[PDB]
């Protein structure tokens, strides 16, 4: 497909994102590179504006790339087929104790490097939460179950973020991903996982400069 020859072996990406939680402004660039067909990629993040960041830089690593999938055949490529045009992607992420994000994203491809902007909104978070006292350390890996709905995919986790002494802040994302394609065809997955490992390396001590690294697979329910 015309998607998959635009979608090379090596794949750069660069994002910003800028948003609020609990009503304080943020902004953050990032720039990678990873292997689509091997579901792997890495990018290195800066907070630009508000930094230092009075909350858990854990909430925004899940906002930060879905062409980076291992799709084994068999299995129709979503992501890899929206392009040139390429997709976007809205999340509504409920956590345990209160908190709620919103997240509006596009994917564009532009000269062979992929575009994302995100839109980030948290709100409700409690101000003696781990999230607003900086006492996560990081995610369990994560198994994304995918739905076709009405040409897009609806993509929906129950995620574990892991607290100071043990226990855990459950939340779950209901994700709405949508082709931008408006000339051309598309072959639709049906129902399907994706396991995400979501790692950080290199953190700064207050997180103002992070490292993600992330490794998605696709396979059958």
């Amino acid at each position: 497909s015309k998607g998959e020859e635009l979608i090379k072996e090596n794949m750069r990406m660069k994002v910003v994102m800028e948003g609020s939680v609990n009503g304080h402004q943020f902004k953050c660039t990032g720039e990678g590179e990873g292997n689509p067909y091997m579901g792997t990629q890495t990018m290195r993040i800066k907070v630009i504006e508000g930094g230092p960041l009075p909350f858990a830089f854990d909430i925004l690593a899940t906002s930060f790339s879905r062409t980076f999938i291992k799709y084994p055949k068999g299995i129709p490529d979503f992501f890899k087929q929206s392009f040139p045009e390429g997709f976007t992607w809205e999340r509504v992420t409920r956590y345990e104790d209160g908190g709620v994000v919103t997240v509006m994203q596009d994917t564009s491809l532009e000269d062979g490097c992929l575009v994302y902007h995100v839109q980030v909104r948290g709100v409700d978070f409690p101000s003696n939460g781990p999230v607003m006292q900086k006492k996560t350390k990081g995610w369990e890996p994560i198994t994304e179950m995918m739905y076709p709905a009405d040409g897009g995919l609806r993509g929906y986790t129950h995620m574990a973020l892991k607290v100071d002494g043990g226990g855990h802040l459950s939340c779950s994302f209901v994700t709405t991903y949508r082709s931008k394609k408006t000339v051309g065809n598309i072959k639709m997955p049906g129902i399907h996982a994706v396991d995400h490992r979501l790692e950080r390396l290199e953190e700064s001590d207050n997180e103002m400069f992070v490292v993600l690294r992330e490794h998605s697979v696709a396979k059958f329910a």
